[PDB]
């Protein structure tokens, strides 16, 4: 369902990002006036890439989800393609922790809404494999939802399992790093390495090379939250970082966890934060 001819439907507007892939730009929809975020890829410079990037479209045509991007779709535009999303004007949870801690309420206010997205990417049998903070991106009045679908992996009747090498090296699962067979798991291991980035502001090993991480991890005991925490957020982040895959809970399972149930609150509450990052960019 590629589709054609986008500036007949979206007005490009300035960059606002990126980087590896290629370039990212606000824009309108021009039916409806609302803001889109449109990801432009030029395919003559792509050339390796290019498979992961049609896995990544795959992916992304399937999601229908209050938190996952909402998807406009995929435009051929000459030798460029154009990724067409929704725009998110609050922030990642990353930039939310710049100007300086969370409290535990917006920690589990965060978590509980990843938890709700990798349930429902579980559901669909797809797994994100690039769970951390800087792809969890927000309104600009605190709804939270899953981005960066670029090394999304899918489960099928006849492929049980993957053994990609992707993902960001600290917040990679053991058995992931090892190319071992693994599933929606590993994205349980990497929200536990997230928790541990919303309250410390950092994964573990963060002052280290990553390559150096990708010995450390597999052998290492697994980290664990260190601090004045409350017992509830340890024991999330310990349930998360099992080594052992199938003692992992399901994210179903941590949505009933006494953490999530005892201080998640009120999504708009997130204003406040993404309020916080508004002063704090402003003023640096
Ligand atoms: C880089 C950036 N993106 C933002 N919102 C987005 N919404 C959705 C995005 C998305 O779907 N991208 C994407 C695409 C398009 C294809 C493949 C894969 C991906 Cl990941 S990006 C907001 C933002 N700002 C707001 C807050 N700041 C001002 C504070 O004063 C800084 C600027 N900056
Ligand atoms: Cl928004």
């Amino acid at each position: 369902n590629l589709k054609a001819d986008p500036e007949e439907l979206f007005t490009k507007l300035e960059k606002i990002g990126k980087g590896s892939f290629g370039e990212v730009f606000k824009g309108i929809d021009n039916r409806t006036q609302k803001v889109v975020a449109i990801k432009i890829i030029d395919l003559e410079e792509a050339e390796d890439e290019i498979e992961d990037i049609q896995q990544e479209i795959t992916v992304l045509s399937q999601c229908d989800s209050p938190y996952v991007t909402k998807y406009y779709g995929s435009y051929l535009k000459d030798t460029k393609l154009w990724i067409i999303m929704e725009y998110l004007g609050g922030g990642s949870a990353l930039d939310l922790l710049e100007p300086g801690p969370l409290d535990e309420t917006q920690i589990a206010t965060i978590l509980r809404e990843i938890l709700k997205g990798l349930d429902y990417l579980h559901s669909e049998k797809k797994i994100h494999r690039d769970i951390k903070a800087a792809n969890v991106l927000l309104s600009e009045h605190g709804e939270v939802k899953l981005a960066d679908f670029g090394v999304a992996g899918q489960l099928t009747d006849t492929q049980i399992k993957r053994n990609t090498f992707v993902g960001t090296p600290f917040w990679m699962a053991p058995e992931v790093i090892k190319q071992s067979a693994y599933d929606s798991k590993a994205d349980i291991w990497s929200l536990g390495i997230t928790a541990i980035e919303l309250a410390r502001g950092e994964p573990p090993h963060s002052e280290l090379h990553p390559m150096k991480v990708l010995f450390l991890i597999p052998k290492n005991n697994p980290p664990t939250l260190e601090g004045n925490y409350s017992k509830p957020l340890k024991e999330f982040v310990e349930a998360c970082l099992n080594k052992e895959p199938s003692f992992r809970p399901t994210a179903k399972e941590l949505l009933k966890h006494k953490f999530i149930l005892r201080n998640a609150k009120k999504t708009s509450y997130l204003t406040e934060l993404i309020d916080r990052y508004k002063r704090w960019k402003a003023e640096q």
